[PDB]
C-alpha cells in the first residue's frame, strides 16, 4: 500500500541526521581529531543517503511482520531503522571503493567521491571509515540486547561473502580488455550470489530474525533458500531492463556494456550463438562506439533474448511460489511476498 | 632473553601456515568461489607474513605474563598465537592501502601488491578481504570464550581509530603539494597517536588483558596510559633513525623526505626556525632531488637536531618510569618493561 509503504519509507528517509549526529557529533570539537570527524560528516552525507532506502527499509518491514504486540515500543522500532542505515552504509562503503576499481565517472547522478577534486585515492580510506560507522551505530542502538552478537557476526560475514563475489567479478570481466571466454553460467550465477545477494536480500530478513530471537540455524537456511532465487532474479531482471528496457524506468534509462560487463544477457547469448557470432562479439563488446553497441544488441534480438527474458521471469515465479511452500514453514510468508510484489515488476 | 624471545619468535612464524589453512583450506574447492579463495592465498602469503612481529608477538607474551597456572593449556596458548595474527592481518590490511595512497613502490623489499601486474587497483578489495580475514580467525579461535565480544569491539574500535588518524595524515601532508602551514606538533602528536600507536602498543597488551578477563575500564586506562607514551616515542625514534642514523640499521636503512613526510624532525624544526630557514625548507623539502635533501640535513644538523633528540629520549625514559608507577598498580609491571627494553634502545 502506497499509504504505508510511504510513511515507511519517509520515516527512513527522516532518520538520516540522526545517525549522522551519531556518528560525529561527539567527533566534531575533538581537539584532536576533529578536522578528521568533520571531513568524516561530508563522506557520509555525500554518499550514504540518496538511493532508493529499499534494502534498509526491508528490516523495517520484516520486523514489522515479526515482533508481537510486545515488542513495538518505540526503541525497539528505532533500532530497526538503525539497523536498516547499517546496511545501507555498508552498500555505500561497497560502491564508493567499487566506483575507483571500475573508473566510473557517475553515480546517484553525482559525480564518484573519487572524482571530486582534492579527493582522489583518499577515498580508498574513506569506503573502509565508512564501513566501520556500521559498527559504531550497533554498538549505539544494539550493543545491550541479546541479538547483538549475532548482528556483529551476521554484517561482518556478509561483508566477507560479497568482497568475493566482488573479487570474483574482477577477475571474471577486467575493467580494460574484452576476453569472454570466463563469462559462464555458473559463473555469472556465482558472481551474482555473492556480490550483491547476501547483502541485498538475505541480510536485511536475517537481521530482523535474529532481532526477534529466530537464530534457528535451519531457520536462516529456509530464508537463504528463498531469498536468495528473489536476488538472483532481481540481478537478471535489472540486466534486461538494462537494455531491452525504457518506458518509465528508474530514473536513468542510459547505460553499459562498453564497460564489458558480464550480464545474464551476455551469458545468454555465447549460449545461442554459432563461432561467427560470438566473433561478432568478441570484438566489438565492451565497446564505448556507438554503432558496435548497436550491433551488439542486433544481436541480441538477432537471437531473440527478448523471449528469454519472458521465458526466465515466467519460472523466477513459479519456482519462487513453491519455494515460499517449501521454505515458509515456521516464517510469515507476507514477508517473502511483499518483498517479492516488490520485485516481479517485469518490464516486457 | 635471546633463547626465550627467539623461542616464543619462531613459535610465532611456525604458526602462519594453520591461519593459512584456516582462512582458505575449505574455500580451496568450492565449485562457486573456489577460485576466489585461491587467490585469497596468494594474497595472504605475499601480504602478512615477513615484517618482524613484534606486534603480534607482544601478545604471546603478555598473556604470558599474564595468565595463571591454570590457563596455559595448549589450546589457550595457541589463542595467543592466532589472536596475534590477528593484529598481524590488521596491519597488513593496512599497508596494502596505504601503499595505494601514497603510489608507493617498494615494501618489506618486495614490490607492493598494487604494482604487482595483473593486481593494480583490485588491491582495494584484497586489503578488504585481509581485513575480513582477522574477524574469521577470531570466530574460528576465540568464538567460545567469554571474552570474544570484546575481543571483536576491541578490534572494530582500533580499525575506526586508526583509520582517522590515517585520515589526519593524507589532510595534513598531502603526496602531491609541499605546504608546511600544517605540520604542528599537536597535529604529529596527534596523527602518531590515532595512526599506529593504538593498533601497535595498546591494541595488542589491551587483547591479552580482556583475555585473562582483566576487562575493568580503568585497567584499560591504565594500560593506554603508559603504552600510548612508549607508542609515541617509538614512532619519535624511527623518525630519528630515519636520518640520522645508520650502524646496524634494521636492514634498508634508505630514506624518505623525498615524500613530504610529517615527522618529529620536520616539527622540531619549524620551531627552532627563521622565515629566512623555513624558506629553505618549505621549497625543496619533499624533494627527490639528491642535493636538496642533503641541504635539508644541512638544516637539521644547521639547527642541531641530534642534540633534540638525545633531550627527547632522555625524557621519555624517566615520564615512563613513572607512569608505570602511576599505572603498574594492578597489572605486572615485567610487561611494560620487556615492552620497554625492545624499544629504548636509541641510537646515537
Amino acid at each position: 500500500s502506497p499509504v504505508v509503504v510511504e510513511r515507511e519509507r519517509e520515516e527512513f528517509v527522516g532518520f538520516f541526521p540522526q545517525i549522522v549526529r551519531d556518528l560525529t557529533e561527539d567527533g566534531i570539537g575533538h581537539p584532536e581529531v576533529g578536522d578528521a570527524v568533520a571531513r568524516l560528516k561530508e563522506v557520509l552525507q555525500y554518499n550514504a543517503p540518496g538511493g532508493k532506502c529499499n534494502r534498509g527499509l526491508t528490516v523495517v518491514a520484516a520486523y514489522r511482520e515479526l515482533s508481537g504486540p510486545g515488542q513495538k515500543d518505540a526503541e525497539s522500532l528505532r533500532c530497526a531503522l538503525a539497523v536498516g542505515w547499517c546496511i545501507e552504509l555498508f552498500q555505500a562503503a561497497s560502491l564508493v571503493a567499487d566506483d575507483i576499481m571500475d573508473q566510473s565517472l557517475t553515480r546517484r547522478g553525482q559525480l564518484c567521491w573519487y572524482k571530486k577534486e582534492g579527493v582522489g585515492l583518499d577515498a580508498i580510506n574513506d569506503s573502509f571509515l565508512l564501513e566501520s560507522s556500521v559498527y559504531r551505530v550497533l554498538k549505539k542502538y544494539c550493543r545491550q540486547r541479546p541479538y547483538y552478537v549475532h548482528l556483529l557476526e551476521l554484517f561482518l560475514q556478509t561483508a566477507y561473502q560479497t568482497e568475493l563475489g566482488q573479487m570474483l567479478d574482477l577477475i571474471t570481466a577486467p575493467v580494460s580488455k574484452v576476453d569472454l571466454s570466463h563469462f559462464s553460467e555458473e559463473r555469472y550465477k556465482a558472481i551474482v550470489k555473492y556480490k550483491t545477494a547476501f547483502y541485498s536480500f538475505y541480510l536485511p530478513v536475517a537481521a530482523a530474525m535474529y532481532m526477534v530471537g529466530i537464530d534457528s540455524k535451519e531457520e536462516h537456511e529456509n530464508a537463504k533458500a528463498i531469498l536468495l532465487e528473489m536476488g538472483e532474479y532481481f540481478q537478471i531482471q535489472d540486466d534486461y531492463l538494462d537494455c531491452f528496457g525504457d518506458p518509465a524506468l528508474t530514473g536513468a534509462v542510459g547505460t553499459d556494456i562498453q564497460d564489458n560487463k558480464c550480464s545474464w544477457l551476455v551469458v545468454q547469448c555465447l549460449q545461442r550463438v554459432t563461432p561467427e557470432q560470438r566473433q561478432l562479439l568478441e570484438d566489438n563488446y565492451g565497446r564505448k562506439e556507438p554503432e558496435k553497441v548497436a550491433k551488439v544488441k542486433e544481436l541480441y534480438e538477432a537471437v531473440g533474448m527478448r523471449a528469454a527474458f519472458q521465458q526466465y521471469e515466467e519460472s523466477s515465479y513459479r519456482r519462487l511460489q513453491e519455494l515460499i511452500e517449501k521454505h515458509s514453514n515456521r516464517l510469515p510468508k507476507e514477508i517473502f511476498l511483499g518483498l517479492a510484489q516488490k520485485i516481479y515488476k517485469r518490464q516486457k
